[PDB]
C-alpha cells in the first residue's frame, strides 16, 4: 500500500493531462503531454519511479499502457503494472482548482502545475489535519 | 534547512539538463529542455515546488533565473531566489546512456539510479530515504 499509485488521464482545452495519485495519501504528480502515446506514458512512469518508491501502478488499461515501451519501462524500473484495477482510496477536483488559477497563466500547463501545488499543500480535515504532501512523506519515511 | 535546493544546468549532446539537488539529502529532480529559457526555468521551479516544500533555491547568475515569468512563479509558489552531482549524474548518464535511444530517457534512468542508491553498507540510506526522513522529522 505505500508503493501503490493510480494513473489516470484527463482532457482539457484539447490537451492531455496525465495524473499519478499516490493512493494512500492523495498526493499527485501531473504533466501535460501532447498525446497519449507509449513513449510519453513510459517517460512519465520512468520519471515518477525515479522520484518516489513506486512498487505498483493501477491503470485505466488504455492502449498507451498496452504498448511495449510502457512494459519495458515498468520492467526496467521494477514496477508491477496492474491494468484495469479501479481507483479505491480526483480528476473532478484537479479541474476545479485548475479553474481557480487558469486566468493567472498564459498556458494550460502552467495552470495544471499550479493546481498540483495547491492540491498537495492543502490541509485536509480542518485546522489540526495534514496535507497530501505531509501524508506521503509520513507514510513513506522509513527512519523518522 | 529541509527547504533548501540548489539548481543548475549541464550541457550534453547539444541539450540542456536542468538539475535540482535537495541540499541536505542529495536527492535530485531533473528534466531535459530544448534551451535554457525563462519559460522552461519557471515551469521547472513550479513543478518542483508542487512536489516538495521548497523555501529557497540557490542558482547561478543566469538571466533565465531572473526573468519576470521566473519571478512571478517564485512569488506565487513562495520561493526565495539567491556541486558534484552535476558530475555524478553525468557519470551515471554515461554508464546507462546505451540502455536508451534518447538522451532524456537516459537522464531519467540516471535520476532513478541516483535517488535509489544506498550509500555505505548495511545501515546506509538512499538520497530518496534521506529527503523523506528529513521532511517527516521536520513535520513532527
Ligand atoms: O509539458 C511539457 C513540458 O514538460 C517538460 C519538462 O519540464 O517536458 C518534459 O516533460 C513532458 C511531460 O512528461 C514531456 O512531454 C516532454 O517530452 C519532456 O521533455 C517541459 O520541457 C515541457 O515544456
Ligand atoms: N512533499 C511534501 C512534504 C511536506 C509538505 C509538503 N507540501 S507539498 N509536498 C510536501
Ligand atoms: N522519495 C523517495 C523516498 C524513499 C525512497 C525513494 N527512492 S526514489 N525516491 C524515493
Amino acid at each position: 500500500s505505500p508503493g501503490i499509485w493510480q494513473l489516470d488521464c484527463t482532457h482539457l482545452e484539447g490537451k492531455v493531462i496525465l495524473v499519478a495519485v499516490h493512493v494512500a495519501s492523495g498526493y499527485i504528480e501531473a504533466e501535460v503531454i501532447p498525446a497519449e502515446t507509449g513513449q510519453e506514458t513510459a517517460y512519465f512512469l520512468l520519471k515518477l519511479a525515479g522520484r518516489w518508491p513506486v512498487k505498483t501502478v493501477h491503470t485505466d488499461n488504455g492502449s498507451n499502457f498496452t504498448s511495449t515501451t510502457v512494459k519495458a519501462a515498468c520492467d526496467w524500473a521494477g514496477i508491477k503494472q496492474e491494468d484495469g484495477i479501479p481507483y479505491n482510496p480526483m480528476n473532478k477536483e484537479l479541474k476545479k482548482i485548475i479553474g481557480q488559477v487558469r486566468d493567472q497563466a498564459e498556458h494550460l500547463k502552467t495552470a495544471v502545475q499550479m493546481a498540483v501545488f495547491i492540491h498537495n499543500h492543502k490541509r485536509k480535515g480542518g485546522i489540526g489535519g495534514y496535507s497530501a504532501g505531509e501524508r506521503i512523506v509520513d507514510i513513506i519515511a522509513t527512519d523518522i
